[PDB]
RNA sequence: GGUCAAGAUAGUAAGGGUCCACGGUGGAUGCCCUGGCGCUGGAGCCGAUGAAGGACGCGAUUACCUGCGAAAAGCCCCGA
């Protein structure tokens, strides 16, 4: 989610935590149209996930090269 | 009482007038402020690591605005 068990992983498995979200966020946008979403958060929370899936690698580039 | 004659005179308002009562219209007036004006002082550059100012987007529902920008009304960190 965030602490040191977030970066704890691989790099590829930062993408595995991504590519696999927005394949969820796809499943739900759809129930959404479709009538179902009775998890408007989750959205929300998926995407937030996705947000730090991606801010914390990018802390990486820098921190170990400068 | 009456009949005849001669006189005189009022009443009704279709509509109007003045005044009062009560209303409608309309927004003056008074009180108020979520908005302005001036002066004093403070502060005084931004931009190819891409401005100024904008287009299209992001929300469970979003047309206007706001904040952002696909990491999209928000993501980390430090403090409070």
């Amino acid at each position: 989610m965030k602490p040191s068990e977030m970066r704890n992983l691989q790099a590829t498995d930062f993408a595995k935590e991504i590519d696999a979200r927005k394949k969820e966020l796809m499943e739900l946008r759809f129930q959404a149209a479709a009538g179902q979403l009775a998890q408007p958060h989750r959205v929300r929370q998926l995407r937030r996930e996705v947000a730090q899936l991606n801010t914390v690698k990018a802390e990486l580039a820098r921190k170990g090269e400068q």
